[PDB]
C-alpha cells in the first residue's frame, strides 16, 4: 500500500492544472517545437514524451522536470514493435517460430537496447487477431488464431516487463489496439468494425485481456469503431470492460490525435464535446491534439465532467511513473551526469537477431530436394529485394539502422565466402505502377527505382540466368506496402516482379523464390512452377544471415504459418477456425466459390522441412472425462529422415455437438521439437475444462457435457482424431 | 374470430398424425417419387407441395385430398421470383427503374400467370440486404439501401397478395430469407453471418419488417447462422423477435433440408434434436427433410416438445389454406372440371406488353462518350459476343416456368428494330468462359452454356473479321446467368477473361465500340469505363429483354434506369457502399491523405455510385430549400427542388434525397437515402419536387437498441445521384 499512499498524498498537494498536465502526452514536431515544449515541460505542463529515442535527449528533457513546483518525472515512450536498434524479424515471422522462448528473446532484448537509450515504455506488443491480408499492419501482429496470438500476448509483456518494472533494463508494455483494430471492413486501414459479442469475446478480445493478466502497465486505445462506437468514445470498452471485469488497474493511452478524431467518427461536434467523451470513457492520456489541456479546466467548472474523471485519469498516469521507479530515481535509465555512440556496431545484439531469424522462415514447397543447396556452382541472385537493406527490416523498424542490415544477397555472399559464384541482376523493379512508386516514396525515399526500362532490367536478368545453375529470386513487397494505412486491393508479387518471374521460369533453371512480405500472399502460379519457396517475412538486421543458413541447410526449416495463405484476394477472409455451415464444401450446392480451387492454398500451421517426421496414432488417457479432471492427450513424434531437426506438434480441438455452431477446429496446444535422425520424443498434451469452454449466445463462458474431438498434427489440414465425452 | 373458430374447431377433430402431416412440405423428386406421394396426399400425410405448377398436375394432387378422412386441402408453392412464364427482369435490374409501380406490375402479372396455373404461394420476394458483390443471389435482391429494399419488399408482398388472398388472381407471398442470408461471410453462399445488433436492427432487418407489416402470409427461414445460431434453431429470431415483437401472425417455412443441416452446423448430433430445436425455435412447416414426420411423435410421447408447439405449427398451416380461401373451395385456382385442356406456354397466355415496358425501365446507361446513343438504324453493326443470341441467359437465374425460345435475345431484338434498314453481322467471338474448370461448373446438373468448340483464336479471327466488316460494334458480353445463381460466389468481379480479351481485339479495329452488359451482380468494369465507347447495363432483362434492350439503343426508349448497388472497382475492395461510416481518418475529394482509410494500390471509392445513371438527356437541380431552420418533434419540414430537362430528349430521372445525422451516440452513415421522386419530363419541362421529413426519418438504434433521434444538426443532401449532391442543414428541436 506504499504506492497508494504515496500517489494520495502527492494527488492531495496538486492543483487541478498540475493533474491535466500529467496526461498531456507530446513528440518534438511541427505542432510542438523542440524549445516550447522545454518550456511546458519546465510549468509542469507535460505528462511524457514519444519519438525522443537518445539519452542525452530523454536526459535534457528530464532536466527540465527539476524546474516544475513538484518535479513530476517524464516518462518517455517508443514503438520498439519488434526491435529497438537490432531489427528482429516482424510479429507475424516471430509468429512463425511456434517458440514462446525465441519471442521472449526478441522482446527481452528489444526492451535492453529501449532502456539502454533512456526509454521507458513501448507502444507494443500489437495484439490484434488478423483474418484479412489485405490490411497493412497484419505484419504486426502474430496471425489468425486466438490462442497463440493470447499465448504470445502475455510472453511480451512479461519479457519487456520482466520481475520489476522499476530495473533500469525493463520498460512498461503499453498494449494495443484495444480493441479489435485488425477486423477492419475491407482490411480498409482505420475502417469499421461490426461484429458479434460472441465473436468478439471468443476470438478477439483474449490476446488483451493475457495482456493485462501478465501485469502491462498500458493499454494504447484504437483508432476504430466497435458496433458504431469509437473506442476513443467507449465507456463500455474502456471502464466496464477493461476495468470493472478484468480489473485492469494500469494507464490507457490514445492514439495519435485520436480524441480530436471523435469530431469526424461524428460521435462529437466540436473539440470540448470530443474532450468530455474521451475522458468520460476512461482515456486517461491524450496523445499530440492537446484537447485535455485546451478543455478539461472549462468542461470541470461547467460541471459538465467530475474531478473523479480528471483524478482517475492523473492517478493512473502516477501509478505507471511510480512503476516505473521514476519517482525513486528520474535518472535509472539515464546513467549518471561520458558520452558515446547510439549507433555504435557495439551496442548491436547480431547473434540473438540471426538465431531469432532463422526460426522464423517457412519453408512452403521443396520440389525433389532442391534445397538445401551446396555452396559450389554458379548461383543467380534476382530481384528488386535481394539487395534492399531498407526493405528486410521491416515495417515499424523503430531506431533500425538499414546501412546495419544484412540484404539477402550479401547474406549469400557471407555464406559462400569464395566457394560458388553469385551472379545479381536487379531484374525488375519493386513496382512497375509509377503511382505506387510515388506513394511509396512520398515522404521518405523507400523504394530505389532503377532507371532502367522494365524490359532492359529483364534482358540483363535472362542473361544472368543463362550463365548460372540456379535462380535465386528474392521477390514480394516493399516493407511500405505492409503498414499502417497500405491496405492491399491485390495479395500476388507485384506485376513487374511477376513478369520478372514467368521470364527465369522460361529459360528452365531451377528457381528458388525467396520471398519478403508483411502478409499472406496469393501464389497460385509460384506454388505451380517454383522449385522451391522460402518465406522469409521481413527478417530484421541479420536477415540475408539467417536466410542463407536456411538455404545452405546450416538450419533445417522449421517455421510454420500463423495465418492461412488465401488462393486470391477474392477468398478473403480464409481462416483455419471457421465454421462448418449447413452446407460445408467437401458438390455444387456447398459453401464455395465456383471460378477458383477452394480453401487456403496454404493452411494455418503449414511448414516443410528438410527432413521427414512421423506420429505414432493418438492415444487419450480416457473416453470420459469427469468434471475438474485432466485428460492427456499422448503421441510419439519421430524424425524418419536423414538430417536433424525441428517441427511443430498441433493439437486442436472441436466441440461438435453446441449451443453455438462452434469451429470445426481450434487450436489448444502445440510443442515445437527439436530431433537428430533416429530420435523420438512422446509429446503429453494436457486438456482441462478451460480449454473446453466457449461463450454462447448470452456470454454465458461454460463447457458443455458432450463429445470433445481431439484432432494432432503438424498442421491444421493434416491430422489423426480421437474422441471423448466431458460428463 | 370467426376464422379462429373455424380453425379451432377442426383442430379439435385432428389426431397428432393429421396436425403433423400439415407440417409437411414437399416435392416431386428422388427423395419422393409421385405415387408415393399421391398416397401420402390420401393419408392425410402431407400438407402442401412446392415445384409442381401446371393445372392438371396441382388438379390431380389436389383430387388425392377427396380420400382422405378430413379432406384439407393442400396448397402448391414456387419460386415466382421475377416472372412465372413471362419473365421480368431479375430483381436487382428491377430495383434500377426506382419505380414502385414498374415493381408492382411485375409482381401483379407474375402471381397473375402462377395462380392461372393454379399456385397458391410464391417463395418471393427475396429482400435480402446485400453489401458484398460475390454473391451469388445478389441478382435476387434489390440493392445494398435499407430504405429502398424495405419500400420494394412492402410493394411486391401487395402485388402479389391484392386485396383479398382468396382471390383467384392473388398469391400469398413467403418473403426470404429470414434472415441475414446476404451478409454471408466471403460472400460465400451459406456461409457464417456475423454482426452487431445495432447494424442488424437498423440495416439489415426491415426489409423483413416491411414484408410482414404490408401483411406477408408465410416467412422462408434462412440457411445461414446469426452470430452462431442457424436461423432454423433461433428462438430469438423466429419467437421473440418475429412473432413477440413484430406480430407475425403467420406461416414460417423451412428451407430445402434445413432442419436437418442443424447436424452440420453442429448445433445437434442426431435428427430427433435437429427437429426439436426447429419446431421450440418457431420453424412451422418442415421442406422436404421429413425429419418432423418421422420425429415429432417420439419427441411429443418423450415430454421432449409440448403438445402446443405441434398446436402452433398446424394452426399456422390451416389459417394459411384459410386465408388462401381452399377451405371455401380448394379448385378456386383451378377452374372447373367442365373446362377443356390448354397449351400452358400458349402465346396468348403472357404478358409480353407489360415485360417490354418493364424491361424498359431497369436498364442504366453507365457511358455514352459524344453521344454515340442513341443509334441510327442505317449501316452494318457487327453483334458480337458470347450473350447475343443467348435465350436462356436473358431470362436471369430463378427464371421459374420461363420457357427460353419464348425469350427474345439482344440479336433478335436488334433484327426487329432494323428489319430491312440495317444490316446485322453476327459473331459469338467468345465461350462465356475461356476457364474449362468454369464451363464443367456451368454445364453441371444441366447443360445451359452453349461451347463452340473451336479455339478462342479462330473464335477471335471471325468476331474481328465481322467488326472490319461493320461500321460499328454492338458487343453483347458478361455472365451467364449461372454465375449468378446459388451457390456462384465469384472471387473475380471482371467480365470473363475470354470475353475481355474478345472485347481488348474488337477496340483495336478503331470502330466504335458499344457494350451491352448481361450480369447478376455488380461487375469491376475500370477497363471498360477508359475504353469503350457506350455501356448499357441490362442485367438479365427477361423475355423481351433484347426488344427493351434495342427500345434504349436506338433511342425509343431514353435510359432512365440507376443502380441501387455499387460497383466497386475491384473484388478486392469489397465490399464497397454508399452508406458507409466516415471513420477518423476518411479518404475522400476533401480528405486525401497518406494516413486515411484507403488502399494504396488502386483507385478509391466504388466505379459507379449508388444512384448513378445516364441519359439520352441533360437534367438540372435548383438550389435546395428547406421550410424550415428547426423541426419541433410532432412536426413534418419539406425539402424543395425543381428538376429541369435542360436538353434536347424526353426522358426520366431520378431525385434522391439523403440524410445525415452529423453528430450522434453512435458513428451514422455518410448518407443514408430517405426518399426518391422519378420524374419523366419533356425538354424544357420543370417539376417542383417536395420531400417530407420528419421524426421517423432520423431515428437510429443505439448500442442499447433504442430506437430514438437526438436533438441537434440533420444533414439533407439532394442529387441524381449519391456522389453529385448538395446540402443543407436543419436542427431537430
Ligand atoms: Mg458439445
Ligand atoms: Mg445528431
Amino acid at each position: 500500500t506504499d504506492k497508494e499512499r504515496f500517489i494520495a498524498s502527492l494527488m492531495a498537494r496538486m492543483s487541478n492544472a498540475e493533474k491535466i498536465g500529467q496526461l498531456r502526452l507530446v513528440s518534438v514536431g511541427a505542432d510542438h517545437p523542440k524549445e516550447a515544449l522545454m518550456a511546458d515541460i519546465r510549468a509542469g505542463k507535460v505528462g511524457a514524451i514519444f519519438n525522443t529515442v537518445t539519452r542525452p535527449d530523454i536526459r535534457a528533457m528530464q532536466d527540465q522536470v527539476r524546474h516544475s513546483r513538484l518535479k513530476i518525472p517524464l516518462f518517455h515512450a517508443y514503438d520498439v514493435a519488434h526491435g529497438h536498434r537490432t531489427i528482429f524479424p516482424i510479429s507475424l515471422g516471430l509468429a512463425a517460430s511456434w517458440d514462446p522462448e525465441v519471442v521472449a528473446r526478441s522482446a527481452r532484448i528489444s526492451a535492453l537496447e529501449a532502456s539502454a537509450d533512456g526509454l521507458d515504455m513501448s507502444f507494443s506488443p500489437m495484439v490484434d487477431i488478423t483474418r484479412d491480408a489485405r490490411w497493412g499492419r497484419v505484419s504486426e501482429g502474430f496471425g489468425e488464431d486466438t490462442y497463440l496470438t493470447s499465448l504470445l500476448s502475455g510472453v511480451m509483456v512479461r519479457a519487456y516487463q520482466g520481475s520489476n518494472l522499476a530495473a533500469p533494463d525493463s520498460i512498461m508494455a503499453a498494449v494495443k489496439h484495444f480493441a479489435l483494430y485488425g477486423a477492419a471492413e475491407g482490411g480498409r486501414d482505420y475502417n469499421t468494425v461490426d461484429m458479434s459479442l460472441p465473436r468478439m469475446f471468443q476470438d478477439y478480445l483474449p490476446p488483451y485481456k493475457a495482456a493485462v493478466d501478465a501485469g502491462a502497465g498500458a493499454v494504447m486505445v484504437s483508432l476504430n469503431t466497435i458496433n458504431g462506437v469509437p473506442a476513443t468514445a467507449n465507456r463500455w470498452l474502456l471502464t466496464d470492460l477493461l476495468r470493472q471485469q478484468w480489473g485492469f488497474k494500469g494507464l490507457t493511452i490514445s492514439d495519435h490525435g485520436a480524441v480530436k478524431e471523435l469530431i469526424k467518427h461524428g460521435l462529437a461536434g466540436n473539440e470540448r464535446d470530443a474532450t468530455r467523451l474521451a475522458i468520460q470513457a476512461g482515456v486517461d492520456m491524450n496523445m499530440n491534439d492537446d484537447l485535455y489541456s485546451t478543455w478539461l479546466p472549462k468542461l470541470l467548472a461547467a460541471g459538465e465532467i467530475d474531478q473523479a474523471d480528471i483524478d482517475r485519469a492523473c492517478r493512473d498516469v502516477l501509478a505507471a511513473k511510480y512503476d516505473l521507479g521514476l519517482f525513486a530515481d528520474p535518472y535509472r535509465r539515464l546513467g549518471k551526469p561520458p558520452p558515446f555512440d547510439t549507433n555504435a556496431e557495439s551496442r548491436l545484439h547480431r547473434q540473438a537477431a540471426r538465431e531469432v531469424a532463422r526460426e522464423g522462415l517457412v519453408l512452403l514447397k521443396n520440389r525433389d530436394g532442391l534445397l538445401p543447396l551446396k555452396k559450389q556452382g554458379r548461383i543467380a541472385v534476382i530481384g528488386p529485394l535481394a539487395k534492399s537493406q531498407r526493405d528486410v527490416i521491416g515495417s515499424w523498424s523503430a531506431a533500425g539502422v538499414p546501412r546495419q542490415a544484412v540484404t539477402v544477397y550479401q547474406g549469400l555472399a557471407n555464406a559462400v565466402g569464395e566457394r560458388a559464384t553469385l551472379l545479381y541482376a536487379k531484374g525488375a523493379n519493386v513496382s512497375g505502377d509509377q503511382a505506387i512508386l510515388d506513394y511509396l516514396n512520398s515522404y521518405n525515399p523507400e523504394v530505389e527505382v532503377d532507371p532502367r526500362s522494365a524490359e532492359a532490367m529483364l534482358e540483363e536478368a535472362l542473361r544472368t540466368a543463362r550463365d548460372a545453375d540456379l535462380v535465386v529470386a528474392v521477390v514480394g513487397e516493399s516493407q511500405g506496402m505492409a503498414h499502417e494505412a497500405s491496405s492491399r486491393t491485390d495479395l500476388r508479387i507485384p506485376a513487374s516482379q511477376r513478369r520478372l518471374l514467368k521470364a527465369l521460369k522460361a529459360t528452365g533453371k531451377p528457381l528458388v523464390l525467396v520471398l519478403m512480405n508483411g502478409r499472406p500472399l496469393s501464389l497460385g502460379w509460384e506454388q505451380e512452377n517454383a522449385d522451391a519457396i522460402l518465406e522469409t517475412w521481413f527478417s530484421g538486421t541479420e536477415g540475408g544471415n539467417a536466410i542463407a543458413d536456411v538455404l545452405f541447410g546450416e538450419h533445417n526449416p522449421s517455421g510454420k504459418l500463423t495465418m492461412s495463405f488465401p488462393r486470391s484476394v477474392g477468398q478473403v477472409p480464409v481462416y483455419y477456425n471457421h465454421l462448418n455451415t449447413g452446407r460445408p464444401m467437401d458438390g455444387k450446392y456447398t459453401s464455395r466459390y465456383f471460378d477458383e480451387a477452394n480453401g487456403p492454398l496454404y493452411p494455418f500451421g503449414y511448414g516443410l522441412s528438410y527432413t521427414e517426421f512421423s506420429l505414432s496414432p493418438l492415444r487419450l488417457s480416457s473416453e470420459r472425462l469427469a468434471r475438474g479432471a485432466t485428460l492427456e492427450a499422448r503421441v510419439t513424434l519421430s524424425n524418419s529422415g536423414k538430417r536433424a531437426g525441428a517441427t511443430v506438434v498441433q493439437l486442436y480441438l472441436q466441440d461438435p455437438v453446441a449451443s453455438l455452431s462452434r469451429p470445426v477446429k481450434e487450436l489448444r496446444g502445440f510443442r515445437k521439437v527439436m530431433l537428430e535422425p533416429g530420435e523420438s520424443r512422446e509429446i503429453v498434451f494436457r486438456l482441462g475444462e478451460a480449454d473446453l469452454k466457449f461463450y454462447d449466445s448470452q456470454l454465458r463462458h461454460t463447457a458443455e457435457p458432450g463429445e470433445f474431438k481431439v484432432f494432432v498434427g503438424l498442421d491444421s489440414a493434416q491430422t489423426e482424431s480421437r474422441s471423448f465425452t466431458l460428463l
